[PDB]
DNA sequence: TTACTGTGGGAAAGA
DNA sequence: AATCTTTCCCACAGT
C-alpha cells in the first residue's frame, strides 16, 4: 500500500516544480570557536530556504487531515550542532515559501569537534515531525589566520579562496554585534541586509602579462590572492559586480605594501574593494546602500578607508534536499534524503549494472527510471546497485515525449530513488541510453 | 547609571 | 630562529 504508481510517477516528472518540495541549507564552511563563557556566533547566519509551492499543497494535505491550538499546520524548526540536543536553538521564521536563519549560534572550546555540521529538524504546529536535514561540513577554526605566505599540506580546502567558490561579504561598526550588515541583492541591486546574505560565486582573473615582461614564471594555482581583480556574482540572480580588486585591511588602512600579492586571501580575513581605474575608490556601505567611496593617501603603501568600506570575507556552502510524497501522505518523517552523488554504468551486455554512490541510502528504496522502477539492490548507506531496465520499456506514447532528446532523438530518464511509502526523491541526475 | 556582553586586538603559550 | 596557531585577557561600544 501507497507504493508508487507508474502513472503518479508521471504526474509528478511532468510537474516537478510545482509539486516538489525544496529545502536548501546555507552556511560557511568555517566557525570561529569561542573560549571561556565568551559566545563568538557564526557569521553569516546559517538560514534555511523552504522554495516551491510543493510546499503549500503539503501544508493543505496537512491542514485538512489534521481537522479529523487552532493553526497548527505553521512550522515549528530546530537547529542544532551535530545531533546533541543541548544546544537546540529554535529557528526564528518570489517562490520562497518560508525562511529562517539562526543568528546566535556558537560552538565551545569544550566540545572536542574539529569538524561538524547543522542539523535542522521541521515540525507542524500539531507536532507532526517533517524531518531532520544535515548542512555541510564545517571546519572550526581558533581565530582568523595570519599566515603571510601559502603553504601545501594546509586543507586549503577550508582556509584558501578557490577561483569558483562562492562567498559571504559582511560589514560591521566598531565590533558591534548588531551593526553587522550582509550584501545582499534585493530588486535586482547590491544592498546590507541585517537578516538576509547571499553567497557570490568570486571570480579570478589572471594577471595580463607577458611579452616583455620575463620576471616571475606564474602563481596559477587558482586560489585568490590580495592585489586581485576578482569579478563578484550573486549565485542567486546573475547581478554581478564591477571586476574589483581585492586589498588586505588592518584597522581602517588598506594595506599595499608590494608584497601583500603574495599573501592568499583567507577565512574571516578584513578586506577592501578599490576600484580598477581609481584605485583610490572602494567599495563602500552606507546606510544599507552600496556606494563607492574616496579614501585618502596617507601613504603610497597605505590607505586610510572607512569602517564602511572594510568587510570580512568568507567561504560558503549549500546543501539541498528534494523530496515529494507523491502517493498518500506517509506518517514517518522524510527526515533521511538520500543523496545521490555520481551513477556508475559498469559491465556491458546484458548483465549490464548501475551503481548509485551517494549518502543516506536505506534498504527501502527502489531506483527508477523515469516511470519505469528497476530491481534494487542495497548495499550500504553508500551503495546500491541495480539492471538498466531496456530502452523498449522505460517509455511509451503517453511518455515518449518527456524522455526523448528532442535533438538527438536519444532517450534520457531522469532517475529517482523512491521510497517504498510512495516518497519520490529527484536524483538530480539522468540516465542517457546511448549508453 | 550599573551589569552584562559580542567582538576584535594583543599577550603568552604551544608548535 | 622565526613564524604561526591556540589560548587568554581585555577594553570598546552596545543592549
Amino acid at each position: 500500500v501507497q507504493s508508487l504508481t507508474s502513472d503518479r510517477m508521471i504526474d509528478f516528472l511532468s510537474n516537478k516544480e510545482k509539486y516538489e518540495c525544496v529545502i536548501s541549507i546555507f552556511h560557511a564552511k568555517v566557525a570561529q570557536k569561542s573560549y571561556g563563557n565568551e559566545k563568538r556566533f557564526f557569521c553569516p547566519p546559517p538560514c534555511i530556504y523552504l522554495i516551491g509551492q510543493g510546499w503549500k499543497l503539503k501544508k493543505d494535505r496537512v491542514a485538512q487531515l489534521y481537522k479529523t491550538e487552532q493553526q497548527a499546520t505553521e512550522l515549528v524548526a530546530y537547529i542544532g550542532i551535530g545531533s546533541d540536543t543541548s544546544e537546540r536553538q529554535q529557528l526564528d521564521f518570489p517562490n520562497i515559501y518560508d525562511y529562517c536563519a539562526a543568528k546566535t549560534l556558537y560552538i565551545s572550546d569544550s566540545d572536542k569537534r574539529k569538524y561538524f555540521d547543522l542539523n535542522a529538524q521541521f515540525f507542524y504546529g500539531c507536532g507532526m515531525e517533517i524531518g531532520g536535514f544535515v548542512s555541510q561540513r564545517i571546519k572550526v577554526i581558533s581565530k582568523p589566520s595570519k599566515k603571510k605566505q601559502s603553504m601545501k599540506n594546509t586543507d586549503c580546502k577550508y582556509l584558501c579562496i578557490a577561483s569558483g567558490t562562492k562567498v559571504a561579504l559582511f560589514n560591521r561598526l566598531r565590533s558591534q554585534t548588531v551593526s553587522t550588515r550582509y550584501l545582499h541583492v534585493e530588486g535586482n541591486a547590491f544592498h546590507a541586509s541585517s537578516t538576509k546574505w547571499g553567497a557570490f560565486t568570486i571570480h579570478l582573473f589572471d594577471d595580463e602579462r607577458g611579452l616583455q615582461e620575463t620576471d616571475n614564471f606564474a602563481v596559477r594555482d587558482g586560489f585568490v590572492y590580495y592585489g586581485s581583480v576578482v569579478k563578484l556574482v550573486d549565485s542567486v540572480t546573475g547581478i554581478a559586480l564591477p571586476r574589483l580588486r581585492i586589498r588586505k585591511v588592518d584597522k581602517q588602512q588598506v594595506i599595499l605594501d608590494a608584497s601583500c600579492s603574495e599573501e592568499p586571501v583567507s577565512q574571516l580575513h578584513k578586506c577592501a574593494f578599490q576600484m580598477i581605474d581609481n584605485e583610490l575608490v572602494y567599495l563602500c556601505l552606507s546606510h544599507d546602500k552600496i556606494i563607492q567611496h574616496q579614501a585618502t593617501a596617507i601613504n603610497e603603501h597605505r590607505h586610510q578607508i572607512n569602517d564602511g568600506a572594510a568587510w570580512t570575507i568568507i567561504s560558503t556552502d549549500k546543501a539541498e534536499y528534494r523530496f515529494f510524497e507523491a502517493m498518500g501522505q506517509v506518517a514517518n518523517p522524510i527526515s533521511p534524503c538520500p543523496v545521490v552523488g555520481s551513477l556508475e554504468v559498469d559491465g556491458h551486455g546484458e548483465a549490464s549494472r548501475v551503481e548509485l554512490h551517494g549518502r543516506d541510502f536505506k534498504p527501502n528504496l527502489k531506483v527508477w527510471f523515469g516511470a519505469t522502477p528497476v530491481e534494487t539492490t542495497f548495499r550500504s548507506e553508500e551503495s546500491l546497485h541495480c539492471s538498466i531496465p531496456p530502452v523498449s520499456q522505460v517509455r511509451n506514447e503517453q511518455t515518449h515525449w518527456m524522455f526523448t532528446n528532442r535533438t538527438t532523438g536519444d532517450v534520457e530518464v531522469p532517475i529517482s530513488l523512491v521510497r517504498d511509502d510512495g516518497v519520490v526523491y529527484s536524483s538530480g541526475l539522468t540516465f542517457s541510453y546511448k549508453s
